[PDB]
């Protein structure tokens, strides 16, 4: 399914994912498309930062949901 | 049977449909004739937005009925 990731500069990137994917897997896809190391990525949905080892379905992230990406250092 | 679809600009398009067709099937016919993706389509009859998985007969939509089409984003 398609989901969106929106950054602090307002940019949106579109990802093709599956509900069984982990948040780490989504970060790897962001690394594939955008060159950002997963350890420099924070993904936020429903107002909370998401844990790398849980799945999109664990967070009820649905088709056409928007995640928010915040970059940070260290890792 | 023949039915009409009227837009917010007042334009009417004519469709040939069957009472057993789903609303999604009508949206696919609108996509065929007019290029609008079904996910950008809202169809309204008797004042209510119609659900994609129900049929024209479920809504008692008869020969020469007019549906109202409202476009929207996201999907």
């Amino acid at each position: 399914m398609q989901i969106f990731v929106k950054t602090l500069t307002g940019k949106t990137i579109t990802l093709e994912v599956e509900p069984s994917d982990t948040i780490e897997n989504v970060k790897a896809k962001i690394q594939d498309k955008e060159g950002i190391p997963p350890d420099q990525q924070r993904l936020i949905f429903a107002g909370k930062q998401l844990e790398d080892g849980r799945t999109l379905s664990d967070y009820n992230i649905q088709k056409e949901s928007t995640l928010h990406l915040v970059l940070r250092l260290r890792g």
